[PDB]
């Protein structure tokens, strides 16, 4: 698949306010895999959409009243199906991993792009999910080479605050899909 202006060609477009500008308008080099469901353990909501964009309904579930003051969004959502949903094209800063570190750079959020996979550390990810993290990853490595060589977890940049994307995550099938 293609990108077109920090698009993804091939994406359900929800545009977020939540983003702002990378310092420099820097180019990311680093891929960081997430998951996320909502509430914790369910999918198919719009809660995910809901909780990028800002406009989360903080009484819908009592897990939801907890993160209504976080202002967070990544660029790209994997649903359970493969549907891909962008928020925030790659060029600009989406705030998705937070206080973090690699290789000695804090602040990961600057020079990377943040991907979610709709579901948990424990319950394997489907079929449509690697095989759709895998085509936007390849287009990700076309713009911007870099990121052959920096695919991380929030787990490995937030560790012991964050588990994400969990034992779950198959890195080894994963990484054979890329490039
Ligand atoms: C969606 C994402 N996976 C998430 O929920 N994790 C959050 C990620 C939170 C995150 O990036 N905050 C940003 C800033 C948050 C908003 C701030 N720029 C603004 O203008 O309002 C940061 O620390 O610079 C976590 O790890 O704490
Ligand atoms: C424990 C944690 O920090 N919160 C979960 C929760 O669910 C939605 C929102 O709050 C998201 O920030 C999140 O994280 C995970 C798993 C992630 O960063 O991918
Ligand atoms: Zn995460």
């Amino acid at each position: 698949m293609l990108l077109d202006e920090g698009w993804l060609a091939e994406a359900r477009r929800v545009p977020s306010p939540h983003y702002d500008c990378r310092p420099d308008d820097e180019n990311p080099s680093l891929l960081v895999v997430h998951n996320i469901s909502l509430p914790p353990g369910e999918f198919g909501g719009p809660w995910i959409d809901a909780l990028f964009t800002g406009t989360i309904d903080p009484n819908a579930h009592p897990y939801f009243a907890g993160i209504a003051h976080l202002r967070v969004s990544a660029h790209c959502l994997i649903r359970r199906d493969g549907e891909i949903v962008q928020y925030v094209p790659f060029d600009k800063r989406a705030w998705h991993a937070g206080v973090s570190s690699y290789q000695g750079r804090e602040r990961c959020n600057d020079f990377s792009i943040g991907i979610e996979l709709e579901g948990t550390d424990t319950l394997a990810y489907t079929d449509a999910q690697y095989q759709q993290l895998a085509a936007v990853t390849n287009a990700l490595i076309t713009r911007y080479p870099a990121i052959a060589n920096n695919m991380t977890g929030h787990c490995n940049i937030a560790p012991e605050r964050k588990t994400d994307p969990g034992p779950s995550f198959d890195w080894a099938r994963f990484r054979a899909l890329v490039t």
